[PDB]
């Protein structure tokens, strides 16, 4: 299946944080209506925060690549949601072989306010 | 239900990420068995990332509280497994009525590496 | 916070089925813009299957409640999506005292077809 | 990723119920330690409910499968825990195009009692 794909509500702000536990760089993107708006990059392989920000959800079609040098890993996804009000979209990926899923992760959450 | 409670498995590195959604200054407490081993404060309504931690997991008990000014929040919680590997915990919290349950929120992930 | 409202998609047909696993009398109802469609009773502590249905979510308002002998329960719930597609709405609740949270459960699923 | 994989607590207790959301006949297979434990079979796009039974979990290695007359389908899986107590994992499946992930759906539970 795809993974890495999320319809939020249009017209929406949310945050996406990303994080490496990784020794190669890691590369994650963040598209709105198939436009990267933000990119994440860095390594490290204790839980590395790569970065933090607001964004636009658009028209609600979001997803989520992650990379290294230009090669895709293998993304796994899901969408949770709490007290029917806090959504969170989690993706993890994998780069290699040990099957670990955290080489490169997002977490996106809203609403926001 | 009790909420903000999770069981991590022994002696295991985790990472925690806590945000604020919140005009009132949020405290969130991360407790290893029954010990604050790091605590997160602040305020702002955009996703304000609050800090990122990584931390051992003791025997495995873990416990988020959140607080404004010594009151406790109201809080909702889950743990999800993706690819039957990478772990998420995710904790959000009510200061007030509106029932956002975003105002202090935190997100915790493992097995890092 | 309230536990076991959920927002469905309006006029979609979803799948509810119920669970006991207690030895108290469970009574499971499913509301739909607060009007009970369904409603399950019994008890078993082996995953009594007590039925499943399938209704139409009206305003997409859903709500369900879990009481034995007309004391209610308490709830836990959340709402997974897989692939952007696939919906489940989870309910477990305690009727006692050794919260388990399994004493009648009720699990949703979205879309059919 | 490899989906439909759960790792259960040793020597327990769980729950697994089927449906299909399809026109053509569906084999869900529950596996415990490699070794098929259940079979559920059938067609419906009503959320046909194919069965639910109470399986021992072995060392705790489950795998779902889900095939159409032989050929394997495409598996989207999670698993969600709820008051650090009750778990479910939650298999879907693509047996065709139209990318429903519906077509065959195990849903586990434990712990039951
Ligand atoms: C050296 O091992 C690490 O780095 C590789 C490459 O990034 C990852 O796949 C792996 O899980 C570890 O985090
Ligand atoms: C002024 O409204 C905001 O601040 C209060 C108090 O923190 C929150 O409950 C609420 O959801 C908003 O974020
Ligand atoms: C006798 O113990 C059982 O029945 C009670 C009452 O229903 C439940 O709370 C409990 O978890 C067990 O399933
Ligand atoms: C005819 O369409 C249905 O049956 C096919 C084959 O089973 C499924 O893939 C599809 O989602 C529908 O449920
Ligand atoms: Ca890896
Ligand atoms: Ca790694
Ligand atoms: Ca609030
Ligand atoms: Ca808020
Ligand atoms: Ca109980
Ligand atoms: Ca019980
Ligand atoms: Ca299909
Ligand atoms: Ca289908």
């Amino acid at each position: 299946a795809q993974q890495g794909v999320f319809t939020l509500p249009a017209n929406t702000s949310f945050g996406v944080t990303a994080f490496a536990n990784a020794a190669n760089t890691q590369t994650i993107q963040v598209l709105v209506d198939n436009v990267v708006k933000a990119t994440f990059t860095g390594s490290g392989t204790s839980d590395k925060l790569l970065g933090s920000q607001v964004l636009n959800s658009g028209s609600g079609a979001i997803k989520i690549q992650v990379s290294v040098n230009g090669k895709p890993s293998d993304l796994v996804s899901n969408q949770t949601i709490l007290a029917n009000k806090l959504n969170f979209a989690m993706v993890g990926s994998e780069d290699g072989t040990d099957n670990d899923y955290n080489d490169g992760i997002a977490v996106l959450n809203w609403p926001l306010g």
